[PDB]
């Protein structure tokens, strides 16, 4: 399916959820970017204003697309894939409570997924795969893509 076409990718976070510090929501998603781009030729940066390629929202309940979140539980985030407006954007639903660790829903593992539909990637029947469609909290500190993540995003990129 689509792909960005191009090297140099921006991202912008709307808004933070009050679950976490500030700090920690800026670390948790460039450190999920960073794992997609150790694997692609990707290059991404954060802006603060303007037009972002990748979005990054925060949101409950019914947020302006035809994705309604579900309150706490079930549907944790969703993305859209490349392409204009919209596409590329990640949303994660506020009721949860994100964390940097591995109470509540982890930030950085959900958005290595989202970010993974972001750039192109659907879901993986293989429950090792970040891509499975499936939460499940693995160590961030050592967290590494399955073969079959690098498979599919090396068939998209690089
Ligand atoms: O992309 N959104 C989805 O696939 C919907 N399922 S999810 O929110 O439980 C979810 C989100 C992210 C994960 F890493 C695992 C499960
Ligand atoms: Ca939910
Ligand atoms: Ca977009
Ligand atoms: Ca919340
Ligand atoms: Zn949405
Ligand atoms: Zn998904």
């Amino acid at each position: 399916g689509p792909v960005w076409r191009k090297h140099y990718i921006t991202y912008r976070i709307n808004n933070y959820t009050p679950d976490m510090n500030r700090e920690d929501v800026d670390y948790a998603i460039r450190k999920a970017f960073q794992v997609w781009s150790n694997v692609t030729p990707l290059k991404f940066s954060k802006i603060n204003t303007g037009m972002a390629d990748i979005l990054v929202v925060f949101a409950r309940g019914a947020h302006g697309d035809d994705h309604a979140f579900d309150g706490k539980g079930g549907i944790l985030a969703h993305a859209f894939g490349p392409g204009s407006g919209i596409g590329g954007d990640a949303h994660f639903d506020e009721d949860e409570f994100w964390t940097t660790h591995s109470g509540g829903t982890n930030l950085f593992l959900t958005a290595v997924h989202e970010i993974g539909h972001s750039l192109g990637l659907g879901h993986s029947s293989d429950p090792k795969a970040v891509m499975f469609p499936t939460y499940k909290y693995v160590d961030i500190n050592t967290f590494r893509l399955s073969a079959d993540d690098i498979r599919g995003i090396q068939s998209l990129y690089g």
